[PDB]
């Protein structure tokens, strides 16, 4: 049972595959077309189904060329509205039948983002995508919008003919469109089963460059060259995931880099990752964000959760994954410097939520929780370091990678719980049972807070960047002169960053010890995302008013959840940014990713 759709369960019929046949709209801001669902009943005398909708307009729907009753259930807040469709002949146990939906998508529809040109780089041609994770394919198409289900698609969809359309699937082919002259038709498939959250289109002036045997880089032309150097490590991080993980299967591995509007780091869509052009910091360093999206063509993407309370199996492994392969190209004492960093990012949820809220526990019970609003670091965190805590109990890394492919192997093109990986992690580990045994399942999986117990990390690379951070926050006024832009130059980036995570899960600090950190150290200047988001908070807690224009300005050129949502509560709790801050989201406002816009709204308390 999946409290987060009003569908029909897997238990009463299943979506073998998708046709998706549709125009993209700008003037309208409307995907129109149809949806030709492939379905399988699960029972003997099936009569009628029931799919997801949210804010769709339903024209009719055909089955064996006839157009059937249907029926619209009320609005249920997030979850959308249930369609009821009635079937013109019952259907026995594993019938096929084939259900043709005409459809027409709202401007307001929470999946998508429809960009002004203005909005763009290029400033001449509107932009369009999607994001469905977790729940927002049904405000795109009629579906059981479920990770529990899994299908194929085709589709072909018909834009200005200016315009590349994208999606996550191979391309198969281009062709002018034979119903407007002034439209091209560019054509899908998807042979992979997936859950319908990774259904994804991208429309826009699009352009593209090679940077690996089975990957293009896509964005807007003013981004491709730096794009292609950024990114440059994706072959090499492949095949280190397939080592781990087994064959990759999805065929092409490309990346788009979308708007600065792209609500997260990045999104897992088959065949076509999703980036945000926050990762753009000239240096590769923040390229983890790939190695995590290529990890999840294993773990999510091919092992998927069964429902959105098992996310962390999704998060978790990945996270997991995703350290190894960023282990095996830095080296060892990399991958715990990652480990001991995630586990910080950890706390910070913790005291964030408190440690008694629901949000905090690995598994959540979803039933009236719009999964936006539960999102947060606690499935990745967590999820990571209940599997780090397993491999050292276990025998090690290369032990428990031996796990990580089995399980892979096992799961491959399934949906699953918790209980389900719990089962196999006792089965592959029959002969160290006692040692599983000893470990709190009760409190790592349903209790709130920070785990029962902490691992073990090595500190050879955090040394340093706890050492500044404690020199900086016991100094006096008196100390500091001694403070000098020779303190920073044994310092990677990443290392640059940890210090200031450090300094800012102690903030505030004087305002003194601030504008001396900028005199001495001039963090203004560094453009790396990360750096500077974790500079202009520690800035914003420590009531420094010259950091309000830079923390308004980083808040709104890009909308990364990640940094937006805390930019703006920062400046929310500073008497003397409060009222910009209200005033800057209210303007801002409509022309937002509608996901972010509500999100903002309840962290500021601005209906
Ligand atoms: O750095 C970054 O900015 C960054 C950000 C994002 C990404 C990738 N994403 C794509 C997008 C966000 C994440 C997953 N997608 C949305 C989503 C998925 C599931 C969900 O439902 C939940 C179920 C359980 C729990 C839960 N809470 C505690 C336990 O379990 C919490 C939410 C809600 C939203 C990569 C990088
Ligand atoms: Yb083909
Ligand atoms: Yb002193
Ligand atoms: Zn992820």
């Amino acid at each position: 049972v999946d409290t987060c759709s009003l569908a029909s369960p897997a238990s009463v019929c299943r979506t073998k595959h998708l046709h998706l046949r549709c125009s993209v709209d700008f003037t309208r801001r409307t995907l129109t077309g149809t949806a030709a669902l492939t379905v399988q009943s699960q029972e003997d005398n099936l009569r009628s189904l029931v799919l997801d909708t949210k804010d769709l307009t339903i024209e009719k729907v055909v089955i064996n060329g006839q157009e059937v009753k249907y029926a619209l259930g009320e609005r249920q807040s997030y979850k959308g509205s249930p369609m009821e469709i009635s079937l013109p002949i019952a259907l026995s146990k594993n019938q096929e039948i084939v259900i043709e939906i005409s459809f027409e998508t709202s401007p307001k529809s929470s999946a998508l983002q429809w960009l002004t040109p203005e909005q763009t780089s290029g400033k001449e041609h509107p932009y369009l995508f999607s994001q469905c994770q977790a729940i927002h394919c049904r405000a795109i198409l009629p579906c059981q919008d479920t990770p529990s289900v899994k299908l194929t698609y085709t589709a072909e969809v018909s834009v200005p003919k200016e315009l590349v359309a994208l999606m996550s699937a191979i391309r198969d082919g281009e062709t002018p469109d034979p119903e407007d002259p002034s439209r091209k038709i560019y054509k899908f498939i998807q042979k992979v089963p997936i859950p319908c959250y990774l259904i994804a289109l991208v429309v826009g002036a699009l352009e593209s460059r090679q940077i690996g045997p089975r990957t293009l880089v896509w964005s807007e032309k003013e981004q491709v060259e730096k794009s292609a150097y950024e990114f440059s490590e994706t072959e090499s991080m492949l095949k280190i995931a397939e080592d781990l993980g087994g064959p990759y299967v999805w065929g092409q591995y490309d990346l788009l880099v979308l708007p600065p509007s792209f609500p997260y780091g990045g999104m897992e869509n088959p065949c076509l990752t999703f980036v945000t052009p926050t990762l753009l910091a000239g240096d590769k360093s923040l390229s983890n964000v790939i190695a995590h999206e290529i990890s999840h063509s294993w773990t999510g993407n091919l092992v998927t959760n069964k429902t959105w309370d098992h996310f962390w199996l999704n998060e978790g492994h990945t996270v997991y994954l995703e350290r190894h392969i960023c282990g095996r190209l830095f080296g060892e004492k990399f991958r715990h410097f990652n480990a001991l960093g995630g586990w910080g990012e950890l706390q910070n949820s913790v005291k964030t939520f408190g440690e008694t809220h629901p949000f905090t526990k690995l598994v959540v019970d979803l039933t009236d929780i719009d999964p936006d609003v539960a999102y947060s670091s606690v499935p990745y965190e967590k999820g990571f370091a209940l599997l780090f805590y397993l491999e050292q109990l276990l025998g090690g890394p290369e032990i428990f990678l031996g796990f990580l492919k089995a399980y892979v192997e096992k799961f491959s093109y399934k949906s699953i719980t918790t209980d389900d990986w719990k089962d196999f992690l006792y089965s592959y580990f029959k002969d160290k049972v006692d040692v599983l045994n000893q470990v709190d399942w009760n409190a790592w999986l349903y209790s709130p807070g920070l785990p029962p117990i902490k691992p073990n990390y090595d500190m050879t690379l955090t040394n340093a960047c706890i050492a500044l951070s404690q020199r900086w926050i016991t100094a006096k006024e008196d100390d500091l002169n001694s403070f000098n832009a020779t303190d920073l130059k044994d310092l990677s980036s990443h290392q640059l960053n940890e210090f200031l995570a450090q300094t800012l899960q102690r903030a505030p600090l004087p305002l003194g010890h601030i504008k001396r950190m900028q005199e001495v150290y001039n963090f203004n200047a560094i453009n790396n995302s990360e750096i500077r988001f974790r500079w202009l908070r520690l800035c914003i807690q420590s009531k420094w008013e010259d950091a309000i224009p830079l923390a308004l300005k980083m808040a709104t050129e890009q909308g990364r959840m990640k940094f937006t949502r805390p930019l703006f509560k920062d400046l929310a709790a500073f008497d003397k940014s409060h009222d910009q801050a209200v005033r800057t989201y209210q303007e801002h406002k409509a022309s937002m990713h509608p996901v972010t816009a509500m999100l903002v709204g309840k962290d500021l308390k601005v209906d």
